[PDB]
């Protein structure tokens, strides 16, 4: 681009980002996720979504997929993309500004090292996780150096922290992309 | 856009990234990083600059600054904008492609734990750092939860890592920059 790093997303990606959405249920939100996931994969993408949703209403602010390949940027996973979408939506680097919602992101497997960090800077107040560190290992992917405990680490910085919400469907979307 | 992830580069950006340099020494690259750090207090951003290297001929791929506040985005830290526009460049996300020469990150700080993260995913095979963990924190920053011997993963990744070089002047300005961060109006910032 010259005069800015810009990551292109895929149309059904725009459209998540510009379509009214308000999920109420915690289960809900993780299924619009896993639709998210399946539509990346047809796009080229890695099989990883998230979606950051105010936390009370379950109202969609952003949406973002694993588009490091086709995006050419190793910094593209779907928790960048969701968390950056979201603060640009809301006009502030920092999703906690005094007088926002709660926000809540919802991601298709728990965070590498790096989305742990963009995590605890992002100003989101929950972490809800389908698919686990194992399940994303078991298709090749690297979690990386987090360090142990990520999970109580998030905690004391005041983001709590769901793992396992539709594990099992999430799963069912990993192994079709890795025997694919 | 909430069509697209697009951080705009402030113009002294541009131009770094726009102008062929070629920087042999380890002293060269990190005092090249050094005034992007200056450039980039004045231009509204954060204390913080990077660049990626060819690591065996100096040139100059990327570059990039702290821009979380002036372009919302908390993920814009300096590595994440180097590496990142380095990849666009070069047309892959992995610094490490065959037919690419091996890639160095000279950055202005010890990465935080985001960082450290994006550096292990970018394919850079050397870090080097000026200012350490323990200078940022003492002006107000934070690491975040880095793994125990983050150093020692990275170099059980292949990715070599030196910390320290011109860490006086990469301290200088950290105090700089938090000497004219305060509210109250001081005509010298
Ligand atoms: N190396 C490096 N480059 C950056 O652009 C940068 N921006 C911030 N930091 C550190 C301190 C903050 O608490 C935390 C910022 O949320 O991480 C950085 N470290
Ligand atoms: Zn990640
Ligand atoms: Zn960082």
């Amino acid at each position: 681009m010259n005069d800015a790093l810009h990551i292109g997303l895929p149309p059904f990606l725009v459209q998540a980002n510009n379509e009214p959405r308000v999920l109420a249920a915690p289960e809900a939100r993780m299924g619009y996720v896993l639709e998210l996931v399946r539509a990346n994969i047809a796009a080229d993408g890695g099989p990883f979504a998230a979606a950051v949703f105010e936390r009370d209403s379950g109202l969609l602010i952003a949406a973002g997929t694993n588009r490091v390949v086709p995006g050419r940027c190793s910094a593209a996973h779907a928790e960048i993309l969701a968390l950056s979408l979201a603060q640009a939506k809301l006009d502030t680097h920092d999703l906690s500004a005094d007088g926002l919602p709660a926000c809540e992101l919802v991601t298709s497997a728990e965070p590498c090292v790096m989305c742990f960090g963009a995590v605890i800077w992002s100003g989101v107040r929950s972490l809800v996780c389908a698919a686990r560190s194992d399940d994303v290992e078991a298709i090749g992917f690297d979690e990386g150096p987090r360090p142990e405990n990520w999970m109580g680490g998030l905690e004391a910085r005041g983001i709590t922290v769901t793992t396992g919400l539709l594990r099992d469907a999430a799963c069912a979307l990993l192994r079709e992309y890795n025997a694919c």
